[PDB]
């Protein structure tokens, strides 16, 4: 039994709501929430942009520390750093930009890095700004998550998209 509030349960070990994920994360305050990140962990919009707001910056300051020493995440791949005041740990995951040109086959990937913890609160990766078809991201999610992920989606229209349209 966990504290996650009003979800739909999609699948054994996914589970949806239309919510926006810094609100719930202050909520829950979770063992691990995720964020959208970039390879150079600047997180300036989208999901990356308002949990970063929701820190006061500290995220980001402590974001260009950990890229000063370590260079860039790769597309697909991920780091656990702190979650500040909305989380214990923040797994920071690399989805492929579309609108950059990156591999939508490194979606898969990208979601593999969730395996590594038992219970996540997180973004449809590649969704929104990242350029990809969030439909499409569920249902990799879906297909490759093995551990309990509460997914959070923050357009009204598109849940109920995602909800109706899945099979
Ligand atoms: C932008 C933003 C702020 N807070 C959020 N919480 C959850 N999701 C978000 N955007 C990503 C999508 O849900 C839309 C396509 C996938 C956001
Ligand atoms: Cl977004």
């Amino acid at each position: 039994v966990n504290s996650f509030s009003g979800y739909l349960k999609l699948t054994d070990n996914v589970y949806i709501k239309n919510a926006d994920i810094v609100e719930e994360a202050k909520k829950v305050k979770p063992t691990v929430v995720v964020n959208a990140a970039n390879v150079y962990l600047k997180h300036g919009g989208g999901v990356a942009g308002a949990l970063n707001k929701a820190t006061n910056n500290a995220m980001q300051v402590e974001s260009d520390d950990y890229i000063a020493t370590n260079g860039p995440l790769k597309v697909g791949g991920s780091c656990v750093l702190s979650g500040h005041n909305l989380a214990k740990h923040c797994l920071h995951v690399v989805g492929p930009n579309v609108n950059k040109g990156e591999d939508i086959q490194l979606l898969k990937s990208a979601y593999e890095n969730f395996n590594q913890h038992e219970v996540l609160l997180a973004p449809l990766l590649s969704a929104g700004i990242f350029g990809a078809d969030p439909i499409h991201s569920l249902r990799v999610c879906v297909d490759t998550v093995r551990t309990n992920v509460y997914l959070a989606v923050f357009d009204k229209n598109l849940y109920d998209k995602l909800v109706s349209s899945f099979l």
